């Protein structure tokens, strides 16, 4: 099972200067949720955002970068490498993995933020002819989650 | 002056169950900002949202209920008495009172909250033929305000 995994604005916005344009604690439990025990596939700069590895999971970043070396990091440096990972796989971005993956995942879990933010990368655009809706779940808002958000989980035709 | 004074998201959402679907502490400063020394004029299940009258300034209620009492509170029972009140006027809602407002203001004060919320009640349709953009600033966003929003102010051709 090869899956995206992505948080994406109307607009497709995925992030600002290296950033996440906004922060949502429950879209964070449906990551953790969804990845705890599996595998994250991760471009160079996405991980560069984070800088520690994700607790609980396989933690795969893909670059060029022939000397990159962070513990308890898994290196890649081709596409090819992913389909030789083992288990569930979650392409978790940036924009180029997304870019990459988005025609040969089997499925998406797209977190549809439901507003419009200033922002430099974006989740490539998808058309629902291709994308079967298997669920679509509207998030819970309270006092930490403001914005309103939509579980997506999209499976290709 | 007559104007309108509104928050809608982008859907024209202003209301869910008689309350606002959202809580933005910047535009009630605008609000303040804009209004204070002035005059409200809302209708009658707008106010009793409120309950209070708000802070200096001039609070008229629209309501047929010829019994409507409350001390700091004006109360008309047309809407052509409305012109006959004195200086920069505001119409503040709600739903029916923006309806029957639209075609009449000279300009209006909109915050667009650039997200989508659910609601019941709603501003209605404009164009920006009939409407010139007088100044259209973004919102800031801090910790308190954590949705998009943009401040339009919009002037009748
Ligand atoms: N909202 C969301 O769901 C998410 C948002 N983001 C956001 O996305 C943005 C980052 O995305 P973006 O700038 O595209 O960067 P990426 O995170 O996708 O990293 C790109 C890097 O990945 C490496 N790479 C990509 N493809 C290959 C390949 N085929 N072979 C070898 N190496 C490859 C290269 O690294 P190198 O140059 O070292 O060789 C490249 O520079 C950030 O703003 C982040 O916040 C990220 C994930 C999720
Ligand atoms: N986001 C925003 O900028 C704002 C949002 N809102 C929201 O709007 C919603 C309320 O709107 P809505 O339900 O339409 O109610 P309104 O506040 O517009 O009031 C409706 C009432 O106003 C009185 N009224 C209106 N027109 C006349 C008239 N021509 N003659 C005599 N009385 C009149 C009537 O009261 P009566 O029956 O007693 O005669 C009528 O029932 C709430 O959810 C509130 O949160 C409100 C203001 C701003
Ligand atoms: C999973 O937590 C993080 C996610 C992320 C990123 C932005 C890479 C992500 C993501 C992501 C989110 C938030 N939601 C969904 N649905 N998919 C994603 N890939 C960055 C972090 O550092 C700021 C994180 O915490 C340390
Ligand atoms: C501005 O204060 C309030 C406004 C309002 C309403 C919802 C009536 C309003 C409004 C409004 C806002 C929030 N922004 C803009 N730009 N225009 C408005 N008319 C309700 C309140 O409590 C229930 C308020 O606090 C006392």
């Amino acid at each position: 099972t090869l899956s995206i995994l992505v948080a994406h604005d109307l607009q497709r916005v995925i992030g600002f200067e290296n950033q996440l344009p906004w922060h949502l604690p429950n879209d964070l439990k449906h990551v953790k949720k969804l990845s705890t025990g599996h595998t994250l596939v991760m471009g160079r700069k996405t991980f560069e955002s984070i800088g520690k590895p994700l607790p609980n999971r396989r933690n795969v970043v893909l670059t060029s970068d022939t000397s990159f070396n962070v513990e308890g990091v898994d290196v890649i440096h081709s596409i090819e490498d992913i389909y030789q990972l083992p288990g569930h796989v979650f392409i978790f971005g940036g924009q180029t993995l997304f870019e990459e993956m988005i025609d040969k995942v089997d499925d998406m879990y797209i977190t549809v933020i439901e507003g419009k933010f200033r922002g430099d990368t974006f989740f490539p655009p998808y058309t629902f002819e291709d994308w079967e809706v298997a669920s679509s779940v509207e998030g819970k808002l309270d006092e930490k989650n403001t914005i309103p958000h939509t579980f997506l989980h999209l499976i290709r035709k």
